[PDB]
């Protein structure tokens, strides 16, 4: 599937910055090589943390028009329940923005135990870089939208 | 129950794709074999992840007119809360989606613990296919909703 | 309290329907026995399984006017988490057509272990039917409606 | 703070009675005592169980109009998974209540693993009332709101 | 980022004030001290309990403008199983005002097991103040919101 006259947008949040900086290239790698995305279609924006990923995308599907949007985070357990309820909170966001707009939201979202899963993930550490699916994912969807 | 007059939907995302088709065929061949459904009365799409499929619901039911659709899906549990995440968010998604829209979504959703446990669901090794019980329950809700 | 003007809807599903049965009879019972509700008032409808009560519901309260409705179904415990998903689901989807149409909506799911838990709140084996207390609810519920 | 020009409702359910009271009684006094709200302000309904507070404030909320509203109900955990699952929709369903009608509701919700720590959140056996700063909430959220 | 024409609401509860107050100066002092935030741009609002933080939230963001709006709490695990209902209601509420009003609202609710970890959180004991970090996230969204 390619989609040439595809726009994409991609909205990451900051924190573990050092798995979300290879799960965005993934993402575009891979919808430019495979998928033949132009580069100038691919809008890139970010918010402090996952918190703000479904305010952020709100925004941003309000102000220009896209074909489909890749949510990216990853949210990591610590030692109080922070982690459960921001991580249900956050999907659920994601979900609604995605369901509201009628535009296709991909989720990019890790919520994991450790780093260590987080940078497996991320393609690191003899792991499959999960950004590729996700780039995939939103070109297909971003086509049968039209 | 018969249904020659319905127009059927079926989404199914592509992941643990070994466990998805016969589950597809379950559906199809119940429909058809015990309710009169017509072959050309049933639409199949498909997409990447369970995560779009309330998405991707939305977007056919918005374009064409069905009587009933089924959602198809199976989400293994792994190695973080990933699973219990996007499950409890999709089963949320799918459930909204039939009920903004007024048509019936049938949820052919596995939630498993390993492989194993979705393929016995599929009817293989010695057990029942689900889809088949998704096919007379699209039928059924279809009907009813005329 | 007494409602012999009263129109009651019951949308039961019909897995475990061992259990079912027991429990939509107690409703009815009671209702006409204790609060003098006529039996032509009081529509039977039902579903495949308890995903399909919050449709099957809404559905029908477009179609005619209630004044209560009653939706019973009794979801088991297997050796997946697809239980778990499902009762969230169906619980939430319940209490939304409920507060979306203004029509109250008494519960009558019983989310249980094993089929022993069942029987007892259906009445059997030494328990207490529960269906009786919903009937009673819904009665008192169509009443402070109005 | 003081609210002689306020009105409240009060909706709570009819289980575990024993521990309803007392909080009930709670919120009254305070309310009056100590923030020199009207008796005749205070309209107090009541419905079956907690699954109807949300249904039952909707309704009265409809009907007239209140400053603030006191949701009190007391869930303890049995057997089955009920207890979980009606928690969750009942909290969530307050919550929407008030989010959409813009009028303030307090939780006045206990959902307790037995009969002991619910009478003990009432006031009894060496315990502080709840119902008080129920009370107080209410009042301090309806000023706010004018 | 600096961010002199922006207005921020700031609303906390009350409960665990030994924690909130700490927070609160964090999340001022940096805005101020930062980013360039006036003093008088910056209201700050409170109610009883974190149950209150959505409802005081989209009160005020009715009657007045804000770029920004920051929701400060501490729940704390407690015997029953009400911190988890509250903190699950009160994080999907918060997210919900956000998403309905399209104004940000920044996450400062700690769902802690005991005090010890809520006061480290507010930087006592040689931790670090997480206030901080929701004020910057504060006066980034709302310059993005513009
Ligand atoms: C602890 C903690 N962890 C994360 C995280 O792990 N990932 C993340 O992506 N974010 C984390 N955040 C922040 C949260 O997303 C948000 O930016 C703030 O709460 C303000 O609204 C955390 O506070
Ligand atoms: C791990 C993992 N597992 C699954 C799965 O098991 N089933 C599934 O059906 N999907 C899985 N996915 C993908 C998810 O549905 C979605 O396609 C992407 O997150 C992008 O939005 C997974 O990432
Ligand atoms: C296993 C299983 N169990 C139940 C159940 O226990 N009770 C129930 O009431 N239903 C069960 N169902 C079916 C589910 O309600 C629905 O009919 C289908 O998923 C199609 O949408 C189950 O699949
Ligand atoms: C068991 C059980 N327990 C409670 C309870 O503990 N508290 C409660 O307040 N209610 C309980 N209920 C009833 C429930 O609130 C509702 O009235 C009915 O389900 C019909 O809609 C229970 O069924
Ligand atoms: C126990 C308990 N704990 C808290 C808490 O820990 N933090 C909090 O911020 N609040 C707590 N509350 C109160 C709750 O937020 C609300 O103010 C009332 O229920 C009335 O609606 C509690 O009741």
């Amino acid at each position: 599937l390619k989609g040439p006259e595809l726009r994409i947008l991609i909205v990451h949040a900051r924190y573990n910055l050092q798995a979300i900086e290879p799960l965005v290239k993934g993402a575009v790698e891979t919808m430019i090589e495979k998928h033949d995305v132009k580069l100038e279609n691919i809008d890139i924006e970010s918010v402090p943390g996952s918190w703000e990923l479904p305010q952020g995308i709100r925004a941003s599907i309000a102000r220009n028009t896209y074909d489909a949007v890749i949510g990216i985070g990853v949210l990591i357990k610590g030692s109080t329940m922070h982690f459960e309820y921001i991580s249900e909170a956050v999907v659920h966001g994601l979900m609604r923005v995605g369901l509201d707009s009628g535009v296709p939201v991909i989720l990019g979202l890790l919520t994991v135990l450790n780093e260590e899963q987080a940078l497996y993930r991320a393609g690191l550490n003899g792991g499959h870089n999960h950004g590729n699916d996700w780039g995939s994912a939103a070109v297909e969807m971003g086509l049968k939208a039209l």
